[PDB]
């Protein structure tokens, strides 16, 4: 149908969106400390602490297989990353210190995101 390429259009153009923000949102993480999965080579009882972790390179995936269909359901994956390293870091750490440098961060960033997509529809 016309309808479902239209659709596939604006789904197109939100993963564009997307992709930029995203770009964006790990700038503001220069020591790339979220950028890949937590190792579980490494780290071997870390789903015993996070039930669901999450990290840049899994967002990406996600973005370019079209798996976001709103700005809320990436909100909800960045916010993982941040609340994920906040539980399992103590407050003390160079990894706590980052994710809240990241969250203060991403908020003006996604604070215009927000209006982009609402604007744009």
């Amino acid at each position: 149908s016309m309808e479902q390429v239209a659709m596939e259009l604006r789904l197109t153009e939100l993963t564009r969106l997307l992709r930029s923000v995203l770009d964006q949102l790990q700038d503001k993480d220069p020591a790339r400390i979220f950028a890949q999965p937590v190792s579980l080579k490494e780290v071997p009882d870390y789903l015993d602490h996070i039930k669901h972790p999450m990290d840049f390179a899994t967002m990406r995936k996600r973005l370019e297989a079209q798996g976001y269909k709103n700005l809320h359901e990436f909100e909800e994956d960045f916010d993982l990353i941040i609340d994920n390293c906040m539980k399992y870091n103590a407050r003390d750490t160079v990894f706590y210190r980052a994710a809240v440098r990241l969250r203060d961060q991403g908020g003006v960033v996604l604070r215009q995101a927000r209006r982009e997509v609402d604007s744009i529809g």
